[PDB]
């Protein structure tokens, strides 16, 4: 039911927008002077799954695990296990998004949508294939594959607003996976890789030539058609990126918020946006990654982070750290006493 | 006793920071991933009060409120009981402060240190006078009164300590303040007025030579040495900017973080630092006030705010904001397993 799905997301509600302006504008305070949290909390109050109001339950952070054939081209210095092993710490809470999202007060939702490696007890299973397929040669998978997992994504997603979540965050992990991430930026934005290009975990300067050649040769070979982002997802991106991309389009579907991380999450989120530009009033920026191609993935999206952490770790982490915010501009919203009633015109 | 105090704010740590340093290093993520938070959780590790170690206890706002004589200068449009009401509303918990205090789990400390009004039941008192002088003919204060109020501040903010209190936060409630913080700021950075001064609580663009010109005359008739910070804030300041600053001095003789707000607590900060460089190790920044003189004021202290909320309330509600952002670099800290336990070489 994919078409339906992108079809039904709903358009954010403007009374309701319009009723939570006017209530800022009443509360105790020079009119603007919370900047950004006033526009947050108006954007959330628009959000048809939030009930025409600002306001936070339960916060859920998505983190899409997989591996990536790439990943043989030397792009990664993170050897390929890596996946597998910190998506099992990701069970036992040990990992930067479990803190941070414990922190926040939010559960973690570990997917396991094509680690290389036996399942995970305990890690949820969309496995597509074990590893998708190396970028420089072919495609990471086909339509097929990128089209179900996109459903199955946002099902899970929008299934969470029954437990009463209404809140998401988004991450990936999954060695060398900053690569598709990088070659679906230069796709949908039109910047070549180099521009677009970062050292990912710490990858030595010397090897950066490489991971550029490496993103050309991925958009040379596959031919990812821009206007089509489920082309690009199937062709450069990977299963941990499509994997953030049905989290957006469920939250969206749903009519609820989804914080971004970092720049692999923003390349997912170019993609849910060309795929279906309603997406885009429901996602809410968290962080500016320390990634070289973070700059321009934003400007496309024209987003402008809360958050300035020089933070690349990706798996959610940023998101998870951005909660509170919204949880602030909830609380000015619906806890800030009225000029009115101290009798005071500005 | 203020030269005893000054001379007595104890260094950083650097054994506790390099300790730390090592801890972060070996936690499970790639090394420098997790950026600021790594970097404020050392900073953080070298401040005595915090016994060796990133932590958070108990949180205290200090919210410091005067009126002043420049505002009848017609440099604000907010009329100038406005100090008076919103004070009295910090005791009822309705202000923005009071409500992102809250949801920081932070206690507000709402002193008057000079309020045009009768005594407000319920605030702190400290006042010095009924308002400063009018810094556009004279002088806000005398240099005695201005020692005295740091003194003061510095050993009630250190006080807290005792009742366990771990981190500070600073802001100020003044109508006209922005006025004398934009005086502070040209004095200490050199910057011409023209350059720092704004539009504080939505003063109309019409009105903004005018504020120039008082800030000009000010900084002319009283010739602030911008080499005694003592000096500049009891000459140019207000009474609320010397209460921030004797936050900052009373945290940095305790050994312990304060989290700066905006332009307000911005000025003061350039004060504290000049007064005793000994306390900038101490201060956080939280936000990026949007108050034109913002960028120059973080410029000439070296910092670069967490948060880009074009906020300018100013009252505290940022230093509020930002107290999620240093438990997290606590619990990231204490809270993340190791790389050594996973087995994990990078
Ligand atoms: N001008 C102003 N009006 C109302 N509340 C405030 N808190 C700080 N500044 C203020
Ligand atoms: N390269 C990496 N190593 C360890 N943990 C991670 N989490 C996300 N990316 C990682």
């Amino acid at each position: 039911t994919l078409h339906a799905l992108l079809r039904d997301i709903p358009a954010p509600d403007a009374e309701a927008m319009a009723r939570a302006q006017q209530h800022i504008d009443g509360l105790l305070k020079p009119p603007g002077s919370l900047g950004r949290l006033e526009t947050l909390a108006v954007q959330l109050a628009g959000m048809p799954g939030l009930n025409g109001t600002p306001q936070v339950g339960e916060k859920a952070v998505l983190v899409m695990c997989a591996d990536h054939g790439v990943w043989d081209e030397g792009v990664a210095v993170s050897p390929k296990i890596v996946t597998a092993i910190q998506a099992a710490n990701m069970t036992r809470g040990t990992t930067g998004v479990c803190v941070l999202a414990a922190q926040a007060g939010a559960k973690v939702h570990v997917i396991d949508v094509g680690i290389d490696a036996e399942p995970i007890p305990g890690v949820v299973n969309m496995r597509v294939a074990r590893g998708c397929g190396n970028i420089a040669v072919g495609p990471a998978m086909s339509r097929l594959q990128a089209e179900a997992l996109l459903l199955e994504v946002s099902r899970y997603t929008c299934d969470l607003a029954q437990r009463g979540v209404t809140l998401f965050g988004v991450g990936a992990l999954g060695m060398a996976n900053t690569t598709p991430a990088a070659a679906m930026v230069s796709v949908f934005t039109g910047s070549d890789a180099k521009e677009v290009v970062g050292i990912g975990a710490n990858l030595p300067p010397s090897r950066i030539d490489n991971k550029v050649d490496v993103v050309r040769r991925a958009i040379a070979i596959n031919q990812p058609n821009p206007r089509d982002g489920i082309d690009v997802l199937s062709k450069v991106g990977g299963f941990d990126l499509v994997g953030m991309t049905g989290v957006m389009l469920g939250a969206a579907r749903c009519g609820l918020p989804v914080l971004l991380d970092g720049f692999l999450s923003y390349s997912a989120a170019l993609a849910a946006c060309q795929i279906a530009p309603a997406v885009r009033p429901y996602l809410i920026p968290s962080h500016f990654s320390a990634e070289k191609g973070a700059r321009i993935a934003l400007a496309h999206l024209s987003m402008e982070p809360y958050l300035h952490m020089a933070m690349r770790l990706g798996e959610g982490s940023g998101a998870a750290l951005a909660m509170p915010i919204v949880e602030a501009a909830c609380a000015m919203f619906h806890n800030m006493g009225e000029l009115a009633a101290s009798n005071i015109v500005l």
